[PDB]
């Protein structure tokens, strides 16, 4: 009611808002450097180590065990490189054949492929999955391979569960990655993609619920990658219309753009 | 005077404050990343047979995730080793258990805790008793009974003689049972997973580069005990200053920032 009242019901909105968004950004950044560590453990662990010391038994083990290390992603998996050249050789080695991920059906004849090997047990159904029969999925993958770092996909719904996330890949290469390496090389250098999958719809509401002042607040987050299309990325709603607050959000990925927007419920 | 006093009273606050936080995510980073090789230890030493883990494997590994740990000058895995193994350990490895003062044959201890594994910024301490070096030794100690996290007091690392705190993880064999007792912690204690702070180095090169470093004073205290406060970075000195709180997640020590300006 009051008019000074409103300003500090504004301050309280910007104040509830920006630490939603840092714990958000954090987390988040947390969970990233992390899925870099196993990027980095495959590599170790099961290329250049002679022979691999990485089997899906001891990938679901340490996966597992460490999965504290990533809040806010319900699972992850590797997917190895697979050229069609080599795909025969590839299923009889491994005694199973490469399926379609929308209906885990015997992938058709393709270029190349990028079933998943390793997998945490949360995800375990993805085994055998090529992960470019997804577009976002295999969007992800080539930007990763190509650029050599973390990226991210554009809000979708995930297998099984169908909530409402994104999905982040890290490249892995070859030992025989030249120095300085052109995009032509990384190519040619790749092993394959470390994967996590971002549950933001069950995982994001999980840390905002339990905060304090929650049914209070209504908080929404986009993907501004496109300005002139916005895509929800978390966030229903009934709201109050006259006051909102933007936070800023930076998730590591300079091909994509996010905000967090905050209203009051009434 | 006068409205004066009370934004430089502000800045100071906002200053040190932010020093603090910064202070804090960076080791709390080092300690969750710390945790992961326990694990991986655990993982690939222990629950893998045979031993799916070497000197090799994790000297590169930790090199190549030495960004993961911010304010660690390099992690080390110390393997516990009771006395009637000591023959046969010393026979596989190939080198003896050393002090860590003189680096000289260890005289005969009840236990011992060497070095196997290292990352080659610490490689000087292979084949060193980490039980030889009190600080060290009460790390060890505490670490396996309690089966979490723990850090020593500010004391002089090796060869460095940078003042620092080393941070502990016990690791521990699959025999390990549910609802351990203390008793139960020890029996199945396999090794310890080990990383040095170096506070005066690293601490240094975090917060000595910050915009207005020049205008305060800063200083981090070891305030584990009240009447014996321990200078952990800063000089040694002893009006308006401000304190900052820190915590660095060993529940058996205790820590903050002073800030202060100069004049
Ligand atoms: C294995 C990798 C990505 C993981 N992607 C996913 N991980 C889990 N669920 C999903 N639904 C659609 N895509 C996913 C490699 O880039
Ligand atoms: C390997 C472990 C401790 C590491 N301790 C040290 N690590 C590095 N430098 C030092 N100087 C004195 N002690 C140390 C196990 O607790």
């Amino acid at each position: 009611m009051d008019d000074a009242n409103k300003i500090r019901r504004e301050e309280v909105l910007v104040s509830m808002c920006d630490q939603r968004a840092r714990m958000l950004q954090d987390q988040f950044s947390v969970s990233v450097n992390h899925v870099h560590a196993l990027a980095i453990l495959v590599s170790t662990f099961h290329y250049h180590k002679n022979p691999s010391a990485i089997d899906q038994e001891t990938f679901a083990e340490y996966t597992a065990r460490t999965a504290f290390e990533r809040p806010l992603l319900s699972g992850v998996a590797y997917a190895e490189k697979v050229v069609n050249f080599e795909r025969e050789m590839f299923e009889r080695q491994h005694n199973w054949v490469i399926k379609t991920m929308d209906r885990g059906e015997p992938s058709p004849v393709r270029d190349e492929y990028a079933p998943v090997i390793f997998s945490q047990d949360s995800v375990s159904y993805l085994e055998s999955l090529d992960m470019m029969s997804g577009e976002e999925d295999r969007e992800n993958i080539l930007r990763a391979r190509e650029t050599g770092k973390a990226v991210l996909t554009s809000p979708f719904r995930l297998l099984e569960t169908h909530h409402l996330g994104v999905v982040l890949t890290f490249p892995v290469y070859k030992s025989s990655l030249p120095e300085n390496p052109t995009v032509e090389e990384r190519i040619a250098a790749t092993a394959g993609y470390l994967g996590g999958a971002f549950d933001v719809e069950s995982l994001v509401e999980n840390l905002l619920g339990q905060l304090a002042g929650n049914q209070a607040i209504v908080v929404h987050v986009y993907d501004i990658t496109n300005a002139s299309d916005p895509l929800v990325m978390y966030g229903n709603e009934e709201a109050d219309r006259s006051l909102s607050h933007e936070s800023k959000l930076d998730f590591g990925d300079p091909f994509r753009k996010h905000k967090m927007i905050c209203r009051y419920h009434q």
